[PDB]
């Protein structure tokens, strides 16, 4: 059909008055199913050894269970990175799907871990299953927190750095969606860029 | 040794770049080996005469040529039944690894017929010879496609519809893998009640 679309207060209304939808048995199915993955950089074990696929989900229902689960069982420690994509979409630069992208960060402060990265986080998490970037959610991939006593990071990664209106869309939206005051910029910059490198491609 | 897994992309590269294998004179071996078989329910010959047992496999590489021979050289018509079991297993509700079991199905309208027909069942095929279910994949006793004019049916059947654990496993990993969109509800049905019966004992 049309492309599924939940807003805030409908995904906010299923965590405690969830599974009453008409049909799936009462699910909400989303329009793409996820897949979130947990990164910690061991020295000890292999790379593939510390990259983890933890679950794959394609509910609003099945999302809160694991939101749920995660809340009262897992590492939140420095080091420490979890990323939410689109299945099939390896959370990582060379897939196919990332080798031209780039993201569109949020830097936070360390008064910040306590007061929002909870908040940033879970917002970011329903701009992507809720789809709220219209056609250009299309152009997500997914998203990555990076958990460091410097300061933590989160970021929306999208397919294409050269896809102009899409980004910018993206970019203005979850700007929107955070609550982020006029003057709080964000900006994107390419993976390329990333690399080797307030003056991002773009800024909002 | 560990069960012998072979992901999609590892398998569809042994059709044109098969039998380098290190051993084994460049076969892969997989974990079980399987036969397929075949059924038209015509009624001028004994049920008997109707099962036939095609042939039987245990390497990618024999399970490649006999795919080519069967695209080249196989009746696809209404009434065709062709079914992949685990070698020891018939393809019969009696069987003793059946009669407690179910099926997670798959059901096609007459425009899938070209569009999705093919694609769905090597998709099966390769879950299954792939062993793509984990420890759930010891549950698989085989499949089987349903060619019919009202509309084509394709099913993995599994040995035990109480085992609640596996069965979901099997059937989420499946969907996932034939890339089904979340919006799409499969469904199992044990074969007790496939004999007199979105509604199904599981959904995913
Ligand atoms: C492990 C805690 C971690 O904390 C972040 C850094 C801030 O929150 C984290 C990771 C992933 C998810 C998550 C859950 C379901 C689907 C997709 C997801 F990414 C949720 C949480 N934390 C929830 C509690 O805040
Ligand atoms: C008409 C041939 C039939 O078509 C199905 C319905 C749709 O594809 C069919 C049956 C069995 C196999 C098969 C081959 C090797 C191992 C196990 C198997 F089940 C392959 C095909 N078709 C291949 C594509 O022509």
């Amino acid at each position: 059909g049309a492309r599924i679309i939940y807003d805030r207060a409908f995904l906010m209304a299923c965590r405690g008055g969830g599974g009453e939808n008409l049909y799936f048995q009462g699910k909400h199915p989303l329009q793409n199913r996820w897949a979130l993955w947990f990164f910690k950089n061991d020295k000890s074990k292999t790379w593939q050894a510390n990259l983890r696929l933890i679950s794959k989900f394609d509910t609003v229902e099945d999302f809160w269970a694991l939101y749920n689960h995660i809340q009262l069982s897992s590492n939140l420690m420095p080091g420490c990175d979890y990323s939410l994509f689109k299945d099939g979409i390896e959370p990582m630069w060379e897939d196919e799907k990332n080798k031209r992208g780039g993201r569109w960060l949020i830097t936070l402060n360390k008064q910040q871990r306590r007061s929002d990265l909870d908040r940033f986080w879970l917002e970011t998490l329903l701009c992507l299953i809720g789809e709220s970037f219209d056609d250009y959610s299309d152009d997500v991939c997914g998203a990555v927190v990076n958990v460091r006593a410097k300061g933590d990071k989160i970021a929306i990664w999208t397919t294409e750095c050269e896809n102009r209106e899409a980004v910018t869309h993206i970019g203005r939206v979850y700007k929107e969606r955070l609550g982020l005051p006029p003057k709080i910029v964000i900006g994107y910059q390419s993976h390329a860029d990333t690399a080797t490198k307030t003056k991002n491609r773009f800024v909002v």
